[PDB]
């Protein structure tokens, strides 16, 4: 229901937007959120469902409040209230100065160098999933290919076996989009208890995995505990397992959709690069958030300690103060203002191997399917909450039109 509204809180910013079920979701999950855009509705206002919280519904604030670390604090970092006290996953619960140390490591097993070192494998599994489909004239996509692509990298950056992936996902999704079967803090303890008995043995006998890297990892020149390296690895599960794969579903629904943009990649593969960018905003998929470290009137709005703040990365590229016409794709848009992969100090560190994702995917799905649509007759249902996603895409082609690489 609604959460009683407090006493600090106006009644002329109340705006009862629910992000895990927002009322205009048969529009499409982006267009959902994009209600808070309207004429009528201020840049920042309180919504009394799941608890009760801020919204800020733009760019220029969803920035501002991402900078200032030391008003808007990452220790409770999700809505509800209890996911965000439970969540401690590492470095994303932790503010400047503390979080650094451990964005260096982690770096070291999702940056760049490591794209490097999984680029031959990315392309492969790219290309093979999609011919062993290319002569069906049909799938599944988010189950044939959204789902094993990223997540089969990753389960082998990370040295786990393919047959946890139906465990870890069912407990990676009920952290981002629960079904009401686990809280938070259940789903948490059980991707800790998956992980407990696999850190202790990659200490004792490290491998060349991600997790083993992690482990016997430093910080800052000093040994990681075993509880700091449970925490990232918990974070990396959920990071290797969710936004990609839901964001590959988006732009291919897109993709089937639009003919003419399809054609426009085909005829200038040059520019899948930019328009990776394009689709990032466009179909930009993720909503976390903040915590008041103390009282603060923040852009004439009066805000009070330990008020929860959510900042949707989503919106900042909707906003038609940053991008004209903004629902609208154009590969060729001149300035592509977003916030898809965050702001400020926890800026994604696995963008890079995301848009490599992205890019590997649009290059060698077009090479060899360029021509397909939606199944006739089909609705694509999207699903939202801390990530937002796509339940089914069924696609269809002509296997004539299709070309074997
Ligand atoms: C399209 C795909 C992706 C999107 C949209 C995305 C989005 C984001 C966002 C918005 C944040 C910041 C959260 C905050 O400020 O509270 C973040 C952090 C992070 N992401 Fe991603 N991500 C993607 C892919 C990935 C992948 C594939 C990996 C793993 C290789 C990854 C690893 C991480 C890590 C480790 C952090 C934490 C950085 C920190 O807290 O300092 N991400 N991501
Ligand atoms: C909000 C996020 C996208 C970011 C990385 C994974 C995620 C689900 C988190 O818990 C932090
Ligand atoms: C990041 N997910
Ligand atoms: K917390």
């Amino acid at each position: 229901n609604l959460a009683p509204l407090p006493p600090h809180v106006p009644e002329h910013l109340v705006f009862d937007f629910d992000m895990y079920n927002p009322s205009n979701l048969s529009a499409g999950v982006q267009e959902a959120w994009a209600v808070l855009q309207e004429s009528n509705v201020p840049d920042l206002v309180w919504t009394r469902c799941n608890g009760g919280h801020w919204i800020a519904t733009r760019g220029q604030l969803i920035r501002e409040a991402y900078e200032d670390y030391r008003h808007f604090s990452s220790e409770c970092p999700f809505i509800p209230r209890e996911a965000g006290e439970a969540y401690d996953f590492i470095p994303t619960s932790m503010d400047p100065p503390e979080q650094r140390q451990f964005r260096a490591l982690a770096n070291q097993v999702v940056g760049m160098p490591v794209v490097d070192k999984l680029e031959n494998r990315i392309q492969e599994l790219a290309c093979s999933l999609i011919e062993s489909l290319r002569p069906q004239g049909q799938c599944n996509f988010t189950e044939d290919y959204a789902e094993p692509f990223p997540i089969r990298i990753f389960m082998l950056l990370a040295g786990l076996p393919e047959e946890d992936i139906p465990h870890l996902k069912y407990l990676t999704d009920q952290m981002t989009r629960p079904d009401g079967s686990m809280t938070f803090a259940e789903a948490k303890e059980a991707l800790y208890d998956y992980l407990i008995p696999i850190i202790e043995q990659r200490r004792q006998k490290p491998g060349t995995d991600a997790i083993s890297i992690v482990a016997n990892g430093q910080v800052n020149g000093r040994p990681i505990t075993s509880d700091e390296a449970k925490r990232m690895c918990g974070l990396l599960l959920v990071t290797g397992l969710d936004t990609v794969v839901n964001f590959l579903s988006f732009s291919m629904e897109f993709l089937a959709k639009s003919p003419e943009h399809r054609q426009e990649l085909i005829e200038r593969p040059e520019r899948i690069p930019a328009a990776c960018e394009e689709l990032l905003r466009r179909f930009s998929l993720v909503a976390d958030g903040r915590i008041l470290t103390s009282d603060y009137e923040f852009h004439g709005v009066q805000l009070k300690k330990g008020d929860q703040i959510l900042l949707p990365q989503m919106l900042s590229g909707l906003d038609e103060r940053e991008n004209a016409c903004p629902m609208h794709v154009d590969f060729s848009r001149q300035k592509v203002s977003h916030t898809t992969f965050g702001h400020g100090s926890h800026l994604c560190l696995g963008q890079h191997l995301a848009r490599r994702e992205i890019i590997v995917t649009l290059k060698e799905w077009l090479t060899r399917i360029p021509d397909f649509s939606i199944a006739p007759g089909a609705q694509i249902q999207h699903k939202s909450g801390i990530v937002s996603g796509v339940q089914a895409l069924p696609l269809v082609w002509d296997p004539a039109t299709t070309k074997a690489v």
